[PDB]
C-alpha cells in the first residue's frame, strides 16, 4: 500500500499550484494534497505539498528565463544544504507558451530566449537532477507523467 511525498519548490507564478490543480481535479503556509496514482501496476498514496519516501520537483516557468536562473541560483543550494540526499527532479512548465509568438517576441526584445527542452535537460545536470520533465497544466499535458516519474524516483531510492 507504499507511500511517497513530493515537494513543489520554486518561483512564485511559475506554475507549481496549477500542475497540483489539473493532477488532483507573518506564517508560513503549506498545502497537502492527498493524491492516489497507480504506479508500474501498483497503487500509491502521493502527499504532495505546495506554499517517509521522498522527491523534490523544482520547477520553473519556461517563458520565464529569471525562473530558470533560479533554479541553479537560488534553489539548488538551498536543497543541497538542507536535503542532502533527497532526489531532485526539474519539471519545466507551461510548455504551451512556446508556441506563444508574442511572449517569445517579448523575450527576444529583452535579449532573451524561451528555455528549450535540451538546455532544460543540461540545466538538469548541473544541479544533480534525476531527470527533467515538461507539461503544460494549461493543456493537460504530461502532467501525470511528472507526478508519476516523481513517484518512481521516490520509491527507487
Ligand atoms: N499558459 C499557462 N499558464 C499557466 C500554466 N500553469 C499556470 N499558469 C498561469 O501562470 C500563473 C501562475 O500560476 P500558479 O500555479 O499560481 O504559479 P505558482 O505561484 O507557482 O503556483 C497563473 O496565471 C496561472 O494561470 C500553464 O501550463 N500554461
Ligand atoms: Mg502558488
Amino acid at each position: 500500500v507504499r507511500s511517497v511525498k513530493v515537494v513543489l519548490v520554486g518561483d512564485g507564478g511559475c506554475g507549481k499550484t496549477s500542475l497540483l490543480m489539473v493532477f488532483a481535479d507573518t506564517p508560513t503556509v503549506f498545502e497537502r494534497y492527498m493524491v492516489n496514482l497507480q504506479v508500474k501496476g501498483k497503487p500509491v498514496h502521493l502527499h504532495i505539498w505546495d506554499t517517509d519516501a521522498s522527491v523534490l520537483l523544482l520547477c520553473f516557468d519556461v517563458t520565464s528565463p529569471n525562473s530558470f536562473d533560479n533554479i541553479f541560483n537560488r534553489w539548488y543550494p538551498e536543497v543541497n544544504h538542507f536535503c542532502k540526499k533527497v532526489p531532485i527532479i526539474v519539471v519545466g512548465c507551461k510548455t504551451d507558451l512556446r508556441k506563444d509568438k508574442s511572449l517569445v517576441n517579448k523575450l527576444r526584445r529583452n535579449g532573451l530566449e524561451p528555455v528549450t527542452y535540451h538546455r532544460g535537460q543540461e540545466m538538469a545536470r548541473s544541479v544533480g537532477a534525476v531527470a527533467y520533465l515538461e507539461c503544460s497544466a494549461r493543456l493537460h499535458d504530461n502532467v501525470h507523467a511528472v507526478f508519476q516519474e516523481a513517484a518512481e524516483v521516490a520509491l527507487s531510492s
